[PDB]
């Protein structure tokens, strides 16, 4: 069938769904594209190539809250943005692991730009506007990955697996999330105060 | 050479450090251990048993925060955990990808047991408690795992990418752990008071 990048990720994104990360493999991608192993190398040199652009083609396909609505608050962006990058990476199965270990792709530079920038002009430091984000993501992706992967009790750890999997991790990591922001808030807002 | 528990768990922890999670197989652990394959089995029946069994000694050799001092702070205790975690995490390669996708074993459920108590005993509710204490895990294997995996920039990006490789991830985890503790306190503290 053809093989365009948006065809070839089309079927390895597929192909992930089936297989997960650790069964995911070129020569499986070929078979699912009615392809010889020699012609897919043609469009893409190896299994760390794949998932590179697979990681960048999650967030450029599903995460559509990567940009504040003008006029909103930096609490209810990095709350949306939070969402959206939790289920960006909740739609694939092993997305978290397949978006673990790359940066940002060019294409997505001047995103990651604007979020910075629309901090710093919110009262936060270049630093603590970084800290405040990347807070935000490594908790949206832990969360993520500890739930995505978890696909004789004492009584209160019963009870708390109990309600762990009453759900996708959605309550869990709402609650937290406002936790988080509000602590970011908390800190903004002291300026050069002790706190 | 042995092949007690403790003996398998050294050299197997050993050759993580060699190869990391993907390329760590039992047919090498052999190989390190001056064995046949077939032996090896008698003691360890895949690599999901021993990744398994990784996961708990990790745990247990190195996360020596794992409970409350006598009358500390339920704040500074988070602190304290989430420090050692991080840590316990890190003094592997791979380590929090061997931690992701195992539950406590029986050997320290009464450990989380008492964590959450201890919460409960501090103003929390069981599933406040749950939170709080999932929260610190989920943000702190995030900030590990991007760590670990990440062994024409706009000018914010290019200046928050030298911030972010300017250590091991310490300074940011730290900062947003903050965030977080007060983002747990600002809601105990409430009670029933909108917030
Ligand atoms: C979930 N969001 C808060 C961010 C986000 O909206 C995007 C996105 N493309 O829209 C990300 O890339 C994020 O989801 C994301 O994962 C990146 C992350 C950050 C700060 O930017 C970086 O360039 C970068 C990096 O190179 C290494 C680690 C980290 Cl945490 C980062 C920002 C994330
Ligand atoms: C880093 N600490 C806050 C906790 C901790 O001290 C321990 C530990 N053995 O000492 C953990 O097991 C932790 O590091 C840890 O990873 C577990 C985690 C928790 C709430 O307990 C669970 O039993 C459990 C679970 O089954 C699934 C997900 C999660 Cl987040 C959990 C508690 C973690
Ligand atoms: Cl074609
Ligand atoms: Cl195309
Ligand atoms: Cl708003
Ligand atoms: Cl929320
Ligand atoms: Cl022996
Ligand atoms: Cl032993
Ligand atoms: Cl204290
Ligand atoms: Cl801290």
């Amino acid at each position: 069938s053809r093989l365009n990048r948006e065809s070839v990720i089309d079927a390895a994104l597929e192909l992930l769904n089936e297989t997960g990360i650790d069964g995911l493999t070129t020569r499986k991608l070929a078979q699912k594209l009615g392809i010889e192993q020699p012609t897919l190398y043609w469009h893409v040199k190896n299994k760390r190539a794949l998932l590179d652009a697979l990681a960048v083609e999650i967030l450029a396909r599903h995460h559509d809250y990567s940009l504040p609505a003008a006029g909103e608050s930096w609490q209810s962006f990095l709350r949306n943005n939070a969402m959206s990058f939790r289920r960006a990476l909740l739609r694939y199965r092993d997305g978290a692991k397949v978006h673990l270990g790359t940066r940002p792709d060019e294409k997505q530079y001047d995103t990651v730009e604007t979020q910075l920038r629309f901090m710093t002009e919110n009262g936060f430091s270049l630093r603590d506007g970084l800290y405040a984000i990347s807070a935000v993501s490594h908790f949206t992706l832990g969360a993520v990955l500890e739930q995505q992967e978890h696909t004789n009790l004492p009584p209160l750890l019963r009870e708390a697996l109990q309600i762990m999997d009453s759900d996708d991790g959605e309550q869990a990591f709402l609650h937290g999330l406002e936790s988080l922001i509000r602590g970011f808030e908390v800190q903004l807002t002291a300026l050069l105060q002790i706190v």
